[PDB]
């Protein structure tokens, strides 16, 4: 183990994790481009939202200027969670923020949707997870795209981020994105930093991307 316990999470942090992974809508677009920037580790997509009530622009945060350079001016696809609190950079009051979630558009379409096999163990006992739970059309997919989908299932099925009072029985948990061609990426399900979206989502700022072709996800949940 030696993972964070949900009881170590404070007041609003648990509620906001449920907000992010269960209630909020996700930014999901194909074929966008921009060379606009706010700070040098960001890329500003002016007019990203066309139907949104409150928002207009999307400011994407990356780990460094080096990562920005790989996407700036190129045609890209986006899939990620965004927040409006403590966000600014474009149109005043109508700017939404996101960490990573950007992949190159050209030659990344798979002929058919790839269904990512999920292996799940609740207190050692294996549980069957439907194959259409986590899926993608990208050859190189951000871990964020996959994580958002997996955690929603965990919410629906296990009330992952509900307080104990509300049948939230899982206390510790881990998600592992196992690829055959590189080392695993694994997140502690209760290891987010802070209480708000602006800090809880920083885990995706590295824009970690993985080959979806022949990989799987392992999820280990514990009720104590
Ligand atoms: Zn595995």
């Amino acid at each position: 183990k030696d993972l964070r316990k949900k009881s170590e999470l404070q007041g609003t942090a648990l509620g906001n994790l449920k907000q992010i992974y269960y209630y909020n809508e996700k930014a999901k677009t194909e074929n966008k481009e921009s060379h606009d920037q706010f700070l040098q580790h960001t890329i500003l997509f002016k007019g990203f939202f066309t139907d949104h009530s409150w928002y207009n622009d999307l400011l994407v945060d990356f780990d460094s200027k080096d990562i920005v350079d790989k996407y700036k001016g190129k045609k890209v696809d986006l899939y990620g969670a965004y927040y409006g609190y403590q966000c600014a950079g474009g149109t005043p009051n109508k700017t939404a923020c996101m960490y990573g979630g950007v992949t190159l558009h050209d030659n990344n379409r798979l002929t058919e949707e790839k269904k990512v096999p999920i292996n799940l163990w609740l207190d050692g006992k294996q549980n069957t997870v439907p194959l259409e739970t986590v899926k993608t059309n990208k050859k190189n997919v951000t871990v964020q795209e996959l994580d958002l989908q997996a955690r929603r299932y965990l919410q629906e099925k296990y009330n992952l981020y509900n307080s104990d009072v509300f049948d939230g029985k899982v206390q510790r948990g881990l998600i592992v994105f196992a690829t055959s061609t590189e080392p695993s990426v694994n997140y502690d399900l209760f290891g987010a930093q802070g209480q708000y979206s602006n800090t809880l989502l920083r885990i995706y700022r590295d824009n970690k991307t993985i080959n979806s072709e022949n990989m799987h996800i392992d999820i280990y949940l514990y009720t104590s």
